[PDB]
């Protein structure tokens, strides 16, 4: 009655506003017997979305 | 004049009467990423012609 815990209302987030993430289940088929590895972006260390 | 070496006329061959042979230049593509190895005869130790 004299002093109730006061709720924490204001909170900040500097990161991304998302709750879903895309994850890999089965790895890529590289290297393979048909498409030469020099084709895939991943072979050049290119960072993908 | 008195005794000349006599030629060796009669000779026998019990093997195959052929002078040409088929040879491998570049090995087979087995195993591979498409045809499962269980397809090729060579995977069952079958002797081929």
């Amino acid at each position: 009655l004299l002093h109730a815990d006061t709720p924490r209302l204001v909170t900040w987030d500097a990161g991304l506003c998302t709750s879903f993430k895309i994850v890999p289940i089965v790895p890529a088929q590289v290297p393979q017997d048909v498409l030469a590895y020099t084709f895939f972006t991943s072979s050049y260390a290119i960072q993908s979305p």
